[PDB]
């Protein structure tokens, strides 16, 4: 299982929350692989490179 990101490091951890881009792709990205901070995930709406 590979997530959505031009460069996905494919890290699998049980303590790593994921982010969805609710701008139109509905795909799931890793906060480290797509460069998101845990703070952004809970407070802001994650738009991705393709949504942007
Ligand atoms: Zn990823
Ligand atoms: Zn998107």
């Amino acid at each position: 299982s590979v997530c959505a990101a031009q460069n996905c490091q494919r890290p699998c951890k049980d303590k790593v929350d994921w982010v969805q881009c609710d701008g139109g792709c509905d795909e799931w990205f890793h906060q480290v692989c797509v460069g998101v901070s845990p703070e952004m995930a809970e407070n802001e709406d994650y738009i991705c490179i393709n949504c942007a």
